[PDB]
């Protein structure tokens, strides 16, 4: 068909792959549920996929992996985080240029980390987006005149938790708050769209992502995190991306490996925390980075069990191909 | 024998080889020493090396290095270092559960660092300890209200060191004190037991142990560090583990090699200030960090010299073994 | 010659290859700048220059790689930053000692560090100096009573800047003093001498240093950095290092090339920000970091384009030598 139509589709495939999902369609979803969001958010983030799919296309890289939408993912998270932690407010118009200039260095980490991760075969997660975005807001912070971020700092005092004034249906209402909470959006009909748009593409990857949410959820209740930032999702996206990432995606899917990504989605959850109070001394955010620490920690495991199997990077599509493909290569 | 008997004779194993000795006779007097200095410290640490060698069980992983003790001694530790920096005094038997969860992460951990230190034949010396405690220090922190942790603060102002109200006789005594701070122990007497517990093994292990004790006593007076810090034996547990490291554990022991462990040892001391200094903006303690970054940045060096041997670490069992072993295969 | 004349070739190709020039005269021209910026500053740097020359000689390296001055330029740089940021003012020979002992650990470091990226075939550009001094710099510090250093502090307030104070002539002076102060030095004329030394080494790398220091310099005015810091050159010097190395030195130079090296340089110069930022809060100055890890980013990317070649490190001399040994090779 038209080239401008080849583009859109790519950019389409490139915007649900945070999820590690592969449609056009569901990423109509995903950008539908970001308007509803937040329209100046959901057009930074737009934005950010279209100029970090088009850098691909000016550094001449595989024809293939870009149909795919690999580059492109790493964009539209970009301008999400660029959008929601500014001082600005709504449509402030110059933040795109930002935007544009550090989405462009997406495609150049993708590049330089896959040549590092390639003797191991493991997959690039969301280095390029943690570092890409710890970069910008280290680098304009909140006392920039231009671009000032949101004010964050640690914690100095003890939190007064009351637990005769914890209300349980909100307290489940945090899982679709807590997976709509990866690009960021703390709407809960965000988080449902984002549910319908990961089971259209495959029901198994919905699945671990919302027991990956709650897994998150129930594993800040442990260690006493206030109730106002588990009720926004803010304590089960790491783990909501690393319940989807080692369930059936890189891993054949089996009740072992389903208990591994229960511990890896545990892990990534206690990690949160540390990042989310150590990175707080910068006056900066907890990114993705749990997830992609426990991911890489989680794939790097060597065991003996017959049945906890990496698959090649090569033939990864989705948990039930990846049943398919492995049963069809045993026989 | 019974299969419990090999199950605790691991774990004893498992015990002492935070030393790289395997006997499990040492590790029978380092928990003596453990109940002499905290009863509660040692049976959390204790805890710590049963789960910790259990997980290695259930992740059905190579049974060789398990008998050693490999996957025991990074669990010990964490149980230790858990029961000393924790405010709710001793005997807290709800601190009790974090060790259950946080030391099950440990053989993951060394499963996953020893895929990547597999292509250059790096030890894994203590990472997953370094990785689980610094997770879960920073995770909880001392504000929680759960777990809290004792109260570590950078410096704002200037030491008032006196030379002329230094005592020579407690400084010598820091040599005990600073290899029985390896585990945690500040009591002379329990620095004590270690070198006997290491002589018992080998008497080289031992000599090392002691000269790296003494180079980071020194390598603090250079730079006025407070004197109450030397007495406890902070400042010389990582060159003790340096130094024993390099001297004749993974390195065949000559003069020159002898020199180099020395070398290596007062450039741990030296990294253990400034990962003190650094890590106590987060209110973290320095925990074994500069061990592993010296060992391994000595580890990688390249020489032309034919007298300093790396060994296969295939063959590293002790340093008069490996002399041996070395002086046999060169016949 | 006689051993002493052959020892001090070698520090003065050590010297200069700061800038990745190899000459005598380049690296007297450079001294000779140093001792117009700051004579304590300009035997400080020359002291462990023959220092981190003669550990190399001690640990028996190869002598080739000691003639071109590989082992050299790491100590120069660590005695000027160790002079740089020191309270006790000019010709404290008290702070010799350090220079002494931690610039023997630059050979080490090299050594270590060549051993990791010998599987990629990356350069080792200044990772031993800034691991050095971040080291040093955090084990002293601020408060140390033997060799206190410069008060460093994050921001916590909102510049005032004045754009109708702003005068184009000292900012266009930046140039010189931002190429100066890659090695400390913030007098215009030994910026001056430096560009006329690598001018007679080769035209090629003394263009690319200079429009590297321009981007450098203009990147500062897009995040409104206070003028007082890029009149000093502070937010330039890793900008022309990150240049230097793109343009012609590990990349065969073309037009493409030189895009990616103008995209080095803004990159690098957006991440000092960021590094001068979240190292303010340890008290550390960004040093050289940038450089490093944009440089090693770049490096590792790849791309379809048959016009974007990575040139083997073992006939690595300089760009115009490159293009001669480029053409060459496809003829």
């Amino acid at each position: 068909k038209s080239p401008v139509f080849q583009f859109f589709d790519w950019v389409l495939r490139g915007t649900s792959q945070v999820m590690f999902v592969n449609n056009p369609l569901s990423g109509i979803l995903i950008i539908l549920g970001l308007f509803i969001q937040n329209p100046w958010w959901a057009i930074s983030g737009c934005l950010g996929t279209i100029m970090s799919t088009l850098t691909a296309l000016i550094l001449s890289q595989d024809k293939s992996a870009i149909a795919a939408g690999f580059h492109g993912y790493n964009g539209v998270l970009v301008g999400l985080l660029m959008a929601v932690f500014s001082d600005k407010g709504d449509y402030y118009w110059w933040l795109l240029l930002p935007v544009i200039i550090m989405s462009m260095s997406c495609p150049i980490l993708s590049s330089a980390l896959g040549t590092i991760f390639s003797k191991w075969d493991l997959p690039v997660f969301t280095l390029p987006f943690n570092i890409t975005v710890t970069l910008y807001l280290a680098a304009t912070g909140h006392y920039n005149l231009f671009f000032p971020t949101t004010l964050l700092q640690p914690a100095s005092a003890m939190p007064n938790i009351t637990w005769s004034e914890v209300q349980v249906p909100l307290l489940l209402r945090a899982i679709p708050v807590g997976i709509g909470q990866v690009y960021g959006c703390d709407n809960p009909w965000t988080g449902g769209i984002f549910l319908i748009a990961l089971f259209i593409s495959s029901p198994l990857i919905c699945l671990h992502a919302a027991i990956g949410s709650t897994m998150g959820m129930l594993a800040a209740l442990t260690i006493a995190t206030p109730f106002d930032s588990i009720y926004f999702g803010l304590c089960g996206f790491n783990s909501t991306l690393a319940c989807i990432a080692i369930g059936g995606m890189f891993y054949v899917i089996t009740w072992q490996t389903h208990l591994l990504a229960i511990a890896c989605a545990l892990f990534a959850a206690y990690l949160g925390a540390a990042l989310a109070n150590m990175l707080s001394v910068f006056g900066l955010p907890p990114c993705t980075w749990p997830f992609c620490l426990s991911a890489l920690t989680f794939l790097l495991l060597t065991t003996n069990n017959p049945a906890i199997y990496k698959l090649p990077l090569s033939k990864v599509t989705y948990p039930e191909a990846n049943r398919i493909y492995y049963l069809s290569q045993e026989r």
